[PDB]
């Protein structure tokens, strides 16, 4: 059908991990589904010693949020960069063909919005970032990206067509960090966007993040924060990196089902205890918890995840299971 | 069934390269396995010029040693933590399920043990490794981990289902090392494993291995202690890094069939060149060997195996098949 | 059918990106298909400041040329080291078996050529590169590398077994280059490759590249040197990497079926936003182009791309296709 004749929906978007409400498999047909952003530059507070990051963000969060459509829907984004800010910004959407991902329709200058129309032809999760000439992966490693998920008209699928369902979506944006320090070992802190750049890029040249965070800072999806879940109830784990590859485990866990491409018309893997997402990328996890407890959910280079930040919590209430797992014996002095 | 009324059995472990003798199909119903690992902390030679790490390791050896059930048994595992050691350990399975995969119920000082049972419900070769609140990382790159392996309780199969067995079983445990240097420029060398802490640290934040070892030590895998075949037998090669990626190869061989991500209920890939092994996992490659000669088995970033350690050696006794490979001309002079 | 029998046709290479000509579907049977490749040791401008590599090549390119034969095919290669190199070469197949990949039946030094011929029993895309004992990192790494390969008799096929066709194939390698500096923080030029070693070693152990390039240097497929196509075309993007991990992507467009394992009898995955080529092997993607328009295909590590090099451009001609995608708004001020 031709998107000028189809229905229009707008959705209200949700701050991650959240994802909006949506349906998995539905019964309506192909729709023009229009969403807003607006982008926030600001500074962020991203480790417990203070260190600050001169951040870019889709809606003033990072990841920006994940917005869920269905295959043959159409994405209608008007894109918004205040006055506030100081950089010009667009959007590429992995999902969309053509013109540099939609780029180079949506170059909005500080004081200018654009709206950009594509088909959401093909399933699965998929990155949408900056990209602005000259100086992408700054905005990108900054904090300007996130997920667009496009789910299968009659929802996800195993390897021989059974219907897989989640009770609860959570996002997951990973973000490798370049924070410069000075000449006295401290982290730079800058008073201006612009003021940040040349330092970074010099730090990105080496490859080695300072930081690598969930959600926007270390301890992010920990305490008040954490992820919840019930015993009984299966999650969509929701992971993109866009600029570098992580491999996310759930510790005391699996993926039961896992598309760590990211796209649902290829069978998805079952029984992981670690999967792979490339940079630039987004890939989709389902787990049915079966024990309760506090899970962490963490990307298994140990060092990037312990050291670095990329780590978060999952609280998950419910009744133990000692068919699954038992202490048979307790700590206790070695038998002599 | 309930496993506190299932039969038990105990296994004893052997050292890797080698795997405990094990059925790959059988008629064995369900039964609790009983392993026994002992862990030991030692200074251990890791390169040819003399350097040392304070090592941390399962029952003596990088990798701990393999632990090979069938689907849908029990894994019960007793570990002891001697009086001589100085660190607090634990295990985390990734194989299991809850309680952090066990090392929130096996936390044992030096003088204690304690003993833990899963279910392994679900197939593949999966890292095990310690994981103590706080020095996680540090644990794990100092040598603390190995494989459980769950075979299907019929054997592994082929995609279509058929049946693929294999002769010989050899597990490598790759570890990227992080040895610090003193402003001299040489390796350090601590009298004791705690001495090591603060200056390791620092090197694992760089993400700079300093070493990267097959089983403990720069050539382990060469010389006497070259792994060995025959023309004609069938190799599984199991393959675990707990903390980081890498990419296995066999020079003059191929990956038959490939379970990179290790889950022995997906169907394996076929023909590989070099395979992929995510940090935080374990994976496993079938080969028939077709000629006979010295191969070498490496991670394909040719920097970490050549200069950094990352290889071992095949040496394969058999006739040399000129169907498959033949010179045709020697070298010799260029034709004027 | 024994080689020795079989009917001997000689092949014609092309330089990168293109790829000699061939029939996707045959109905030839076995061929010994025979090749010659010259190495050239040569000093190359590799950024747009002037830095050279002490660089070493088969056929006077990086990568070297794509050998294209059938399954089943023989590949017989007359490997020619002329006197006015300095080092000794050979070569190893992934694609072969036996022999170190052949790397020990074509040592070949400056003044000596040596013929190999070997089964193309796997199809696939594999590497092929130079291994000289005790210095195989380097000479990889120095640019000598390129792609085998080998379709299936009956052409590419989808999971279902339905026909894929490609319209042209182009073929991308992808080097990591470890250039020294000096105190001065200049990158070094030196007068011969045999000066270039030692510096060289100590980079690669950083296992930082100074630069990540396609096909011999940064911007090489850009400019006049951009692929190109049309709408309606379906192209081929053979993609190696010798000895570092990268994740293709086209921006604006997808892989629509990608063996990113390279190994054609295995089935494809459609629909990737990016795929991943690990470290020693040879991935191939399939797209068919739907808008025109400048794309880039990158390293989507958008440091390695956009800084380090690992970027270059197609250009499509034809018809922009408003259902695909839609400005619907141009870049405007914001609504007050
Ligand atoms: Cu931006
Ligand atoms: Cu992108
Ligand atoms: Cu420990
Ligand atoms: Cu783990
Ligand atoms: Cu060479
Ligand atoms: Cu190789």
């Amino acid at each position: 059908q031709d998107a000028d004749k189809l229905p229009h929906t707008k959705v209200t978007l949700v701050a991650p991990p959240q994802v909006h409400p949506h349906e998995q498999a539905t019964k309506s047909g192909p729709k023009v589904v229009e969403f807003t952003m607006t982008i926030e530059e600001k500074k962020m507070v991203i480790d417990d010693k203070g260190t600050t990051l001169q951040a870019m963000t889709f809606n003033g969060s990072m990841p920006g949020p994940t917005l869920v459509v269905h295959e043959g829907d159409y994405v209608q984004l008007t894109l918004v960069n205040p006055a506030t800010n100081a950089m010009p910004h667009n959007v590429d959407f992995h999902g969309a063909t053509g013109a540099l991902g939609g780029a180079k329709l949506t170059n909005v200058n500080p004081g200018e919005q654009a709206t950009l129309r594509f088909k959401a032809d093909r399933s699965g999760t998929f990155v949408y970032h900056c990209a602005p000439e000259g100086m992408v992966p700054w905005h990108v490693v900054s904090g300007m990206s996130g997920t667009l998920m496009v789910l299968p008209r009659d929802g996800l699928k195993d390897p021989q067509g059974k219907p897989l369902h989640y009770d609860r979506a959570y996002t997951i944006g990973e973000f490798d960090l370049y924070i410069p320090k000075g000449p006295d070992g401290k982290y730079k802190d800058y008073a201006t966007l612009a003021e940040s750049y040349g330092d970074t890029v010099q730090v990105m040249r080496t490859l080695t993040p300072s930081h690598i965070v969930f959600n926007g800072k270390v301890g992010a999806l920990t305490g008040a924060n954490a992820l919840t879940a019930k015993v009984g109830e299966t999650v969509l784990l929701i992971h993109s990196q866009a600029n570098r590859d992580t491999r996310p485990h759930l510790i005391g866990g699996h993926g039961d089902w896992v598309w760590e491409t990211g796209k649902f018309a290829n069978p998805p893997q079952r029984d992981l205890e670690t999967w792979f997402i490339r940079g630039g990328s987004a890939g989709a996890a389902l787990y049915t918890f079966k024990q309760p407890g506090v899970y962490a959910y963490l990307n298994h280079n140990l060092i990037e995840a312990f050291e670095l930040g990329a780590a978060g919590h999952i609280k998950v209430e419910g009744k133990w299971n000692d068919d699954l797992m038992k202490q048979i014996k307790a700590p206790a002095p070695i038998p002599r």
